[PDB]
């Protein structure tokens, strides 16, 4: 017995509530895990998320390290478990919520959460290769900061995958999933063509760029930062319908607010323009993955980040 087991792990702590199942931190051969579990009846949700963790060639620094899926029999029920690394600082709304971050600090989360992302849409053809996948969720509250300050894409369980050879989506993708307060104006008016993955891909950098906001708020310089908040905190209620948000962002057309202290700063200067470019309404003209994480490279580089 060398690899990770659901009946060699101790629960220790209740750590959240997924979408579905409870999320816990164990004990495994010494070491801490993340484990979430199922019910019997939650089958096809587990199993959809230890399909899309089990991809071949997933693996990836910026992406949440998996471990096993597993059953566990209590003698009254079966536990369906997911097994993950553990990471301490939780989610990144979580670390937003609780600190402030430096120039350095705000580089690092959203630098590695666009390498992440970027790693998530990357298509490898041929022998063993990698099917391009795109999250349709991505949001703070399913990103995971590190003990090292950066980021992992984690909630990877609405997640759809790509097969180049044949052009199909593994799926039948259901109009409208996700969390409407980051959800893409396209996919808001149902307007987007789901049978063009691309178009998937666009609505994660559109996300994507409501999460840079987000952190670029945390940023502190001179003392001088913005307090925590969702995207559209100041336009929508707490759990907004999609209706709600489609008035706002497709009819209204607005988006988060880029304060005019983001243009005193270069990091936050290069950061807004991101913004900027990952919102707009039209998301073949919204920049890709790898091309932010050009840019933020570029820019990590210069300012020196160990
Ligand atoms: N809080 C906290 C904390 C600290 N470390 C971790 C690691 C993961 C998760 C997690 C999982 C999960 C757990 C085990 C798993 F095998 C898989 Cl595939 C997913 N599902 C939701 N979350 C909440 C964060 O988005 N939470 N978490």
């Amino acid at each position: 017995g060398h690899m990770t087991i659901a009946r060699d792990i101790v629960l220790q702590e209740s750590i959240g509530k997924g979408r579905f199942g409870e999320v816990w931190r164990g004990k495994w051969r010494g070491e801490e895990v993340a484990v979430k579990i199922f019910s019997s009846r939650e089958e096809r949700s587990w199993f959809r998320e230890a399909e899309i963790y089990q991809t071949v060639m997933l693996r990836h620094e910026n992406i949440l390290g998996f471990i096993a899926a597993d059953n566990k029999d209590n003698g009254t029920w079966t536990q369906l478990w997911l097994v993950s690394d553990y990471h301490e600082h939780g989610s990144l709304f979580d670390y937003l919520n609780r600190y402030t971050v430096t120039v350095e600090g705000m580089i690092k989360l959203a630098l590695s959460t666009a390498s992440g992302l970027a790693h998530l849409h990357m298509e490898i053809v041929g022998t063993q290769g990698k099917p391009a996948i795109a999250h349709r969720d991505l949001k703070s509250k399913n990103i995971l900061v590190k003990k090292n300050g950066t980021c992992c894409i984690a909630d990877l369980g609405l997640a759809v995958r790509h097969d180049s050879a044949t052009d199909t989506i593994d799926i039948a993708p259901n109009h409208r999933v996700g969390t409407k307060r980051y959800m893409a104006p396209e996919v808001l008016d149902d307007s987007i063509n789901m049978k063009h993955f691309e178009s998937f891909k666009r609505a994660d950098i559109y996300a994507m760029g409501l999460v840079f906001w987000e952190i670029a708020r945390r940023c502190s310089i001179g003392g001088i930062h913005e307090d925590y908040q969702l995207p559209y905190y100041d336009l929508v209620p707490s759990d907004p319908s999609v209706e709600e948000m489609r008035k706002v962002v497709c009819e209204q057309k607005l988006r988060p607010n880029i304060p005019n202290r983001w243009q005193s700063c270069e990091a936050l200067r290069v950061m807004a323009k991101i913004m900027r470019e990952c919102w707009y309404a039209n998301g073949a003209a919204r920049l890709t993955a790898l091309r932010i994480k050009k840019t933020l490279s570029q820019l990590s580089q210069q300012e020196g980040i160990k």
